[PDB]
């Protein structure tokens, strides 16, 4: 009775970066109030915030390359997603990345899912 | 004041395991339960039991860390989730990418299991 962890990851990986592409501005919305957003820079926290920290970043015509994902259950029907690839702004760069999700149950719709934590680090910045 | 930090569950957890690698890996099964699952370079196998038989496959020896930065978040039901981004020699260092969820074992808190454990070398990605 429970959708495939694996495939769930990667059904949202792909949402998030055609969103993150194509409308960044209600990416906040895939978050609740307790959520975790990163991208030595410390986390920030909840939707006002989430969404706030999105605008600051100018993500536009947003270019990605998912070369690795994986995801499995985690405690209380959550799944953990690592996601491993190269990430372009402003049609620049690609720079190398390394990302951890967490997805856990919205709660009042069954089977829908929220960004309870996006952790994501560029390797240059800390390699 | 009711829940430890998560940073610091973080930073001290990624601390105990990486030496614990260096040190017997014949011990690592202890932060799992039956539950855990554990996934190096590519299907998850659970259990103590399991998880330390793939420990084992892995004959770790004089394995040799270097965490370059760490995150430790709190998640749902007081769950730690924690990126490690490093180098592990095992021999050149190989750039790496460990992900983990630290679950609250329940009896007690500020006592935690792993729940998931999620290794990849870039190196084999890209
Ligand atoms: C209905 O609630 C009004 C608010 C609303 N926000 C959310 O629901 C946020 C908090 N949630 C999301 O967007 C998540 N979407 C879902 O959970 C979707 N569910 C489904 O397709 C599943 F049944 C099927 C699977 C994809 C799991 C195989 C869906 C259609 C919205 O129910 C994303 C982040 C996700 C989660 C897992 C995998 C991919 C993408 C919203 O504003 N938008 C969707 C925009
Ligand atoms: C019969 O044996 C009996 C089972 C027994 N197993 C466990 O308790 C497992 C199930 N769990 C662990 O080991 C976890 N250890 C702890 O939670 C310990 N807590 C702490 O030191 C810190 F949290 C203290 C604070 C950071 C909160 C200020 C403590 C004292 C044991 O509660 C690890 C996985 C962890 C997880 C997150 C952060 C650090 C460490 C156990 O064997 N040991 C405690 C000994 C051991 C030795 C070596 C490796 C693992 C376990």
């Amino acid at each position: 009775e429970k959708p495939s962890p694996l495939l769930v990851g990667r059904e949202f990986v792909r949402q998030y970066y055609t969103l993150l592409n194509q409308a960044p501005d209600m990416l906040h919305r895939f978050y609740g109030k307790n959520s975790s957003y990163v991208h030595p820079a410390d986390a920030v926290y909840g939707q006002k915030e989430i969404h706030r920290k999105v605008m600051s970043q100018n993500f536009t015509n947003c270019h990605t390359k998912i070369r690795h994902v994986d995801a499995h259950a985690t405690l209380n029907d959550g799944v953990v997603v690592q996601v491993m690839g190269l990430l372009s702004n402003n049609n620049q760069a690609l720079r190398r990345f390394m990302q951890t999700f967490v997805l856990a149950p919205e709660g009042s719709v069954a089977n829908k899912f929220y960004v309870h934590n996006d952790i994501f680090r560029y390797q240059d910045e800390v390699f």
